[PDB]
């Protein structure tokens, strides 16, 4: 049970001890996670963005922003964030499957779903999770 007031007290502590713009921004992942604990999703997005601005190559921060968008069923923004996270740390094979799953769940008509299913198939050979997506794509194929 974390309240808005609890998170504000921590932000105030940071402001009192490390008050520069970058110093406040570099605590923004902590602030975002605490607001998430406290169900303040808009504020969590605001603060993870301050952190990404000063630590742009941190793959965990884009992934967390992607998680926030995914929870809102904002497919395009979630995919954008997960794609950036993968680019920064491509050991996250899981995010390739996640992107394929999100696109297939949302809409299989702009063509991105096929692209990501193929990449996921390569990273997870024989995966039934991937085969389910390939079946869905085959079902919606047009006829010659």
């Amino acid at each position: 049970r974390r309240s808005k007031a609890d998170v504000e007290r921590y932000i105030a502590s940071v402001q009192g001890s490390t008050p520069s713009p970058r110093q406040k921004s570099i605590k923004g992942f902590y602030f975002a996670k605490l607001y998430y604990e406290a169900k303040e999703y808009d504020l969590a997005k605001k603060y993870i963005c301050t952190y990404i601005n000063v630590q742009e190559r941190d793959p965990k921060a884009h992934r967390f922003l992607g998680l926030l968008y995914e929870l809102e069923e904002n497919t395009d923004k979630a995919v954008e964030c997960y794609r950036r996270s993968v680019e920064l740390n491509p050991t996250q094979k899981d995010l390739v499957l996640k992107i394929a799953e999100l696109l297939c769940k949302n809409d299989v008509t702009d063509g991105r779903a096929k692209y990501w299913v193929e990449r996921a198939a390569k990273l997870f050979p024989g995966s039934p999770a991937v085969y389910k997506l390939k079946e869905q794509l085959l079902d919606c194929e047009g006829e010659d």
